[PDB]
């Protein structure tokens, strides 16, 4: 089973190679995840230089493969798909839809390689405005709470989620993000579908004083809830 991987701290790797408009950009990720307390603590790195994007339009992308790190309740133990897929993992495919803007299709593959958690992503991110809300770096520093809707896809033997993300743009308004992600199992033993739920995810943004690099430290705590 799954879940017995997660009992305790697991490194986490965390690759991402981008294309938004025609700039190409790379990100690193390096921390850990304790799913007992729905924890997870990750410094997230731009190797390529400066990032196009605001570090908040990545959160949902970056924090998208660790969603195994999700404490899922005693009760609730038989509705855990992330880590039932586990050690051979999950495909993960995306679209990030920006109101008013462009979007994000990105398409991801976790497992564990050895005893470590890896996610690699590829993102790409089309017909964004020149002096938008994304490309024109005009959204804040921050992430606010929100939930994560999962629902059961049995015909692809995997689950869904759908969720709206509400960034801060620097002059109070808000920058809507629309999120469908799909998950479909790379194994072929059997994975725990899901009753309808919820992930409830909080997220603290910061930086390393020390670091010269363009970077976002990351705390985050996502719980599962609604049954």
């Amino acid at each position: 089973k799954g879940e017995e991987l997660f009992t305790g701290v697991v490194p986490i790797l965390v690759e991402l190679d981008g294309d938004v408009n025609g700039h190409k950009f790379s990100v690193s990720g390096e921390g850990e995840g304790d799913a007992t307390y729905g924890k997870l603590t990750l410094k997230f790195i731009c190797t390529t230089g400066k990032l196009p994007v605001p570090w908040p339009t990545l959160v949902t992308t970056l924090t998208y493969g660790v969603q195994c790190f999700s404490r899922y309740p005693d009760h609730m133990k038989q509705h855990d798909f992330f880590k039932s897929a586990m050690p051979e993992g999950y495909v993960q495919e995306a679209t990030i839809s920006f109101k008013d803007d462009g979007n994000y299709k990105t398409r991801a593959e976790v497992k564990f390689e050895g005893d470590t958690l890896v996610n690699r992503i590829e993102l790409k991110g089309i017909d964004f405005k020149e002096d938008g809300n994304i490309l024109g770096h005009k959204l804040e520093y921050n992430y606010n709470s929100h939930n994560v809707y999962i629902t059961a896809d049995k015909q692809k033997n995997g689950i869904k989620a759908n969720f709206k993300i509400r960034h801060n743009i620097e002059d109070g308004s808000v920058q809507l993000a629309d999120h469908y992600q799909q998950n479909t199992p790379i194994g072929d033993g059997p994975v725990l579908l899901p009753d309808n739920h919820y992930l409830s995810t909080q997220s603290a943004l910061s930086k390393d004083p020390n670091e010269k690099r363009d970077h976002m430290v990351l705390l985050e705590f996502v719980t599962a809830a609604g049954i």
